[PDB]
């Protein structure tokens, strides 16, 4: 029997979590997405934005449109290679849902409207008995990142959970490895150089919370506060204090990088640094930290499905010489596509968990 | 007297109406912009917001922000050149607004939600005599572009109008001057390559009523429907059922051009069509229809206060030789600031015929 | 017997044509990649440049370095499947190239710098038999459109042709069409909004041959004149004198569309257009025509392999109700990767002709 | 009376020097321009370039060209404000450039190809005194950075001078400020994200020198090494060694940031630091340094004259509190704009010690 999912909210993460989980072969083995929902059940639209993404390229599987009944308008139902998906409308409390209606055991939070732990909560109430928000979440939801805590999840006390950010999914594994490793971290700063998003404006907008936010995305470099470094607090209890960062939002519709400047707990090298991110990549952090060693550029990192890209040349050829305590450390992640991975991954972890938890 | 004005929606549409009667030198002079209505009434983000703009760089007059009552927390009132604004909430009822109490008689209808002639009529319920439509406008709302038709104006009857769209305001003078002049318009289809716009988005996302507006604004090229073409005939009846066109929508955050197919209604040739062009810029059409003989780009018409800037040379070299019927003209428009103009140039030609007819 | 073919000039025009005879499957066993001829000997930075493309992707073959003797210093040989491919330096006389004692047959001429027929001539005293110029050509050289004249190839009278321009290869197909159905073409006027291109500029530099051309390319709509349309007068010679057109170049990287405007030869409907033009894509034009009737953007072309894609909600949208001869046509095309694949298609029917003809 | 002056390389930087001597309002009063040289003497070309630029708008005087004599086919001298201007032609060798016969002692080097000091030296064998290179120079040449290190400028010892790079004279200030304040540099690492430059390329091209800075400009995020944190230990001797750095080019046509991450020497606050900062600012560091407190984006500092304008809100707000030796600094600079000021002030500086001291 597959996992049975709902995705709530099916726009770049929702429908990247979709992609992910088509590719890896997942639908209707691993997986069954039960249903998807956004604005109304359109399922002729929702399968236009699935096929076409300006990003991403073409959906290289086949999607159709029917009808669950007879009794309906317009097709509500997403067929990929025999999968059949009902798009549900929206609701705006996640308790009316109809998760227990449709078997539904596991939902992906990803509208970005309820990060709040009790609005999330609501999915619970409509059936439901697991949520993942696919976003930093408030009121005390458990953080997991993959391949750095992601085995403190517990199934009997973790109901509601966050997968962090797309951000602090690029940081975390770089200063997991250094801290496992035993380089440490005393202090740390970091500048994500960053893709725009849907939250920003096509031209000058409105914007009261984020007055530079509101500034057109593809023409301007535009800072902003960031929770990213400061997150890997909770992930990473040791370096809670330790670190904090921002943002430079700049005219990309795709892929960002982490700048993290540093101070080491002990002497050591670039080098050994380098050295060790490698190895790591190879090994215990492996599918979830990668490097390259090539001269690349951001559009060369679209589909890779780590959660961070460690850049070895950027890095090692823009440090002090002979430095042993103060580094700069350069990485990469298409904040769509590793993230939505990530999500996936997570699900299938925490499932695996709650079957061990039975028995 | 200066006229009293009070501006419905101050978004980005009537902030630049604003800065663009400040920009003639008509505040506290010619014009008293009583108060700007709008869902926040932080005047200080108000005041950044016209201080700094990404297209149109620093506004040439200093705005600073004070209270209306020294009870008031946050600055509710906005300061250009001694003259106060006041900055009123938004209500859900243009019936609801307080123009009457505040002595404004024409109001800047500038929300886009309002462009139904009778939703657009609250404002008489409101107080105001007069309502300018920054915007085509339906439910039979007097439509009036400047240089043009404008003086179909008539005060006794016309309490509700429209100024049209930025495009209709660029092939509109054109058309005139082609029907004025002699040359007749047969048949006719427009192109405009336009600057992506608010309605937009950064990163794909949902567009129910418009699919391809969805897309990514800054990396797509994005066709559109328009009514702008069509719309040429409420202005100029006798070019009813001979104009349509479409639009495709590219990554410049402002200025647009017209590319206008046509087969005239005689012989005639494209030096004869380009001399009368600029002929009738010097003349009848000044300040309104411009020409350039430059090797112009788009940045070029940044801030160009005409509505339509014909382009001779890329005219006159891309026709076909000794064509007698079948012409292209291309003319510019900065869409933000050129319309922004008109909407003045409207309101205080209304202005000096309502006095006229009450004198 | 595999065709022996070099590609002189390795930029990215050079290139591409080689990613999509690699993409056709037709290295090694239909096509023998003898040589390539750049002013660059440098292997290592050919296999990068193979391996990465911001627009198309990542190469799907694995591409590694080597020598053709342990003798020189650097790579100077590329192998892509286990496929050799040499690269020698450029010459001032294209005669003295080796073509003849590498045993190459047909060359892909793509510097642009032997676009005369005369001085493409070259190449056959040096030992080539065939030249493709991927450009338009000048001195009398054969222009060959794929699907619309290439039948018109003469083994015997034809060494040295041109594939015209990819401009060229998308609205060729289009008139074709129309003139092969019985529509004809009285006159017609072309606007292509085109991608920016090598030529242009980051910044606003110099051009002194084009002075739009000079300004900054991502931030400006600029205007070119085009030989495009005047082009398909040669191939398609009834249509001579009755087209011209211009382009408006726009910021994205790839992809461009036409617009073609233009009058019939004889009472129709775009109804009757749309049919025909779909009815020709899936006969006689399959594989250099194609069509949507979906809500596409310019990213959705991204690798499209045809000359032409006909965008059918676009025209038939945007049309004058119940016109009967003055009509508008739009029309895609991946500028860079159509055009790619028509230059191997013309080799390949070059070769096949020159087979037959010497049989 | 006025310093005889030659700008050589009348491209970008060329153009803007001059601009920056008008904007200034010293064309003809202080400072006499001699001529102008690029690779053609195109008066008109030369004017049309002056007139509009993409990114700083129209020019504010008004331009006109005429002949120097009757013999010469088209103009070669520019007026402006009735200062007149002669078009010079380029030599491959500037010692064969006659500066000389001209009478032209302080030249402008812009060119960006003679950036070694015995290349650049030719200007004097060709009959100039006096050098400035726009460029950071090889081979032992005088590195001077207006407000940081200009007074040691040394009439005798000192002929073909550098004032820095744009991003050596964003950072300089900073640095500058931090040492003479009693703070402290033990180390830095700085990041600049940078916005592309006519180095850059539109579309993937050859870059055999920086493989990375050969893809497309405008859709990349591009790393790149640089010296500007290097340069600033040679110009703050206090430094050398202690700070290096990166950059990221991204898509934005003009203006930078400076993200400059430092240990300092003692105990201090990121609020101490900050005060410093505004202090100089408005001191001894005045004209140099900028300051502001506004939530500003990149299109907010075009056109802003200083070498580095601190970010305030964005320093503040993204460091650690409480933290005592680990901090971030942000400033912006107009990367075209400040830079061309600080040529004209030192010009300006170097005249009066030139004439005082040897003469
Ligand atoms: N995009 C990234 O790079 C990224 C990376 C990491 C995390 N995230 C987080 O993922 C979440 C989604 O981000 P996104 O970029 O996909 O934004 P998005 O706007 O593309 O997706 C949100 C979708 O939710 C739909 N929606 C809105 N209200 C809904 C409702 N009541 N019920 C169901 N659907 C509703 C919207 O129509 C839209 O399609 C956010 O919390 C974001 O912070 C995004």
């Amino acid at each position: 029997m597959p996992i049975k999912v709902g995705i709530n909210g099916f726009g770049r993460i929702g429908r990247m979590v979709f992609q992910a989980l088509c590719e890896d072969g997942l639908l209707g083995t691993e997986i069954d997405v039960v249903a998807v929902v956004d604005m109304n059940t359109d399922a002729e639209y929702f399968a236009y934005q699935m096929r076409y993404d300006t990003v991403h390229g073409k959906f290289k599987y086949e999607v159709t449109t029917t009808k669950s009944s007879p009794s309906v308008a317009k097709d509500d139902t997403l067929v990929v290679n025999g999968h059949r998906i009902l798009c549900v409308k929206a609701q705006r409390n996640p308790a009316d849902l109809p998760w227990g209606k449709l078997g539904v055991e596991y939902v992906i939070e990803s509208t970005g409207l309820f990060t709040a732990k009790a609005a999330a909560e609501g999915h619970l109430r409509g059936g439901a008995r697991k949520v993942v928000i696919s976003a930093p979440a408030s009121g005390g939801a458990k953080t997991l990142v993959m391949g750095v805590n992601h085995h403190e999840y517990n199934p009997s006390e973790h109901h509601v959970v966050s997968n962090a950010s797309c951000t602090t999914n690029c940081l975390a594994p770089i200063v997991h490895v250094l801290v496992k490793e035993g380089f440490g971290v005393q202090t740390g700063l970091m500048t994500t150089i960053h893709s725009y998003t849907a939250t920003q404006k096509t031209v000058d907008g409105v914007s009261v919370k984020d007055w530079r936010g509101g500034r057109a995305a593809a023409v301007n470099i535009i800072p902003s506060t960031t929770g990213a470094a400061k997150a890997v607090g909770m992930v990473i209890p040791s370096t809670q204090g330790k670190l904090t960062g921002m943002s430079f939002r700049v005219p990309t519709p795709d892929v960002s990088v982490v700048d993290l400047t540093f101070t080491a707990a002990r002497d050591t090298s670039i080098q050994e640094i380098d050295a060790a991110l490698k190895r790591a990549s190879k090994t215990y952090m492996k599918g979830i930290l990668g490097y390259t060693d090539e001269e690349l550029v951001s559009a060369d990192f679209i589909n890779d499905n780590r959660s961070s890209i460690y850049d070895s040349k950027a890095t090692l050829q823009n440090n002090l010489p002979k430095e042993r305590r103060f580094f700069k450390i350069v990485s990469w992640y298409d904040n769509e596509w590793g993230y939505s991975h990530r999500v996936v991954d997570l699900v299938r972890h925490m499932a695996s968990k709650d079957r061990s938890a039975r028995l």
